[PDB]
């Protein structure tokens, strides 16, 4: 036999251990349209109908975005857009209200509630109206049979909607 | 009432969804010592005893490294080093053998098997010996009651040892 | 050499694979008290203050219940009760309202909103009042620095409150 | 307004929280065949070829078993059987050896090592041979592109093989 001394410079005393990390995917959509009717005299929404081009998703990552279009997510070939249609606005006060509407994702429809929070009602520089409001609320993937193949473990059953809107009077 | 048109430039149609991601933590130790007895005539290890300074862990991230020293991981104040002591080497052939030894982590001891893979036996430039070998094997956190507070979900019960050694003859 | 034939009766061609499963822990509390002021003329809550004896938790499992009392959950020795104090009731209509109050868990306090849903307002057999309502809402463990040691992976950051109340007039 | 007292008997102060639980799926196969050549003089395997009817899986649960046959697992319509073919047996001693072979799952093939552990070599009541051995080892789903759709989070990349064999001499 024979004795050796490590060469610390070309020796690695190494280990690998697997762990999980929870993180939020944040995303918007670049391309959508809305029809907004609002009465600044009473701080009530009268009609709110949004259509979102699924195609235009942006989670700040190209490969995931493309993946979102596929059969196991949006199926944008078949169902190119998601729609929201307001059915009812219940004023709480001038800053706050409960908004009820029909959300349609990949052809499945469910009535959801969003929390309307009016961040500002104004008359502009030019004497024409402005508003700034937010719509917030949790929807469940399962309620829309959305991404059924993906486990509620890997990806949460809960999506959190945060629609932040600035908007000016028409014509 | 009154009609508005979104200002696309100050409107975000946004969502947040939580997901899990699996990843490997890879780490070595900067500071360790070893005693290596090997017989290049028969490709057998005769004695292999390593001591690793827990303090010197490096997972390429400072905040985790410091955290590894704490009570819920290594407890480096109380147990500053981990030790491996070979008990038995069973040659398979000149490239391969089963190494049995006692691993001690934070004062708990268990007999583990590593797979010896001899990457090269040589005589150096100067006519003095060299060897290059690896030791590989899976150990279970649970077997060493290590990081008991951390769930086997978050952090895997399995640690994978990959000890890569270059070493030269002594004196 | 020699040839053999399996004894199918004492042969197991076996495998073990680890998987995760998501499930809800459901629980109530056996022991709590409440003070309830309500105006059946206007369907408004006037005062609603609840105190819950942490000790009396019941998740239909004894070992978990005991565990819930410990330092890494409720710390029932130090903080024996959780309290809810209503601060504001905003009527939506006679069936629905937004309730705002202060929740206190292990000495940490946060203002939460619950969704009041009045399931029934009545005059009893005896001509004395009754009500049946529910309070629902999501609270975040993190907002109350509750069970900080447990990862948001293993146990969800979201707790869902479902307070189902039947109640009769006093004196 | 008016004051009420809870009816503790029809009041639930309730909560629901989601958590993950890790567990092992254990399974065998009811229907398989093997060809076993072994030399009790030298405790060496000479030939070991197994074929397993995927159809006959049993994880003590019918709905999962059926599911295992489907496209996202075994695809038993296309690939009805899994095969193991020994390529090399390296004796360690009479109780232990390293077995190398080709595992084929759903038409994908990889060379794996199992740890042979000979639990007993005998001559029977009738003077004809017996053996009892085990084969153990970890295989990676990813190495066989098996259940590619299922995340390594939900279901572990590691399957642990435990083949427990009793067997008697032929003819
Ligand atoms: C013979 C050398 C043995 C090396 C064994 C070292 C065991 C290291 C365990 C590391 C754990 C990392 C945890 C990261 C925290 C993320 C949550
Ligand atoms: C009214 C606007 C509604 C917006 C709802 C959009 C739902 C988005 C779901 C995104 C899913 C991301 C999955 C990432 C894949 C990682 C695995
Ligand atoms: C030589 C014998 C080899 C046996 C290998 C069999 C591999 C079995 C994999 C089983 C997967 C179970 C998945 C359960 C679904 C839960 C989600
Ligand atoms: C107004 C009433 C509020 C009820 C809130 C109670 C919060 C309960 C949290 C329970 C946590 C269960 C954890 C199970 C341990 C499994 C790991």
């Amino acid at each position: 036999m024979k004795e050796y001394t490590l060469d610390k410079a070309h020796t690695d005393v190494g280990f690998k251990i697997k762990h999980l990390q929870i993180s939020n995917v944040k995303g918007n959509f670049k391309d959508y349209s809305a029809v907004i009717d609002f009465d600044p005299a009473s701080a009530e929404f009268k009609k709110l109908d949004v259509t979102i081009k699924i195609a235009s998703v942006n989670t700040e990552n190209q490969t995931r975005d493309n993946h979102l279009q596929q059969d196991d997510f949006f199926k944008a070939k078949k169902y190119p857009d998601m729609t929201f249609t307001m059915k009812k606005y219940e004023k709480i006060d001038n800053e706050k209200g409960k908004m009820t509407g029909t959300l349609t994702i990949a052809g499945v429809s469910k009535d959801i509630v969003l929390d309307a929070e009016i961040g500002g009602v104004a008359k502009g520089k030019d004497g024409k109206e402005k508003i700034g409001f937010s719509l917030n609320g949790k929807i469940k993937r399962s309620d829309f049979k959305f991404a059924t193949s993906t486990s509620t473990i890997t990806l949460s059953d809960d999506i959190n909607l945060n629609i932040e809107v600035e908007a000016n009077e028409k014509e």
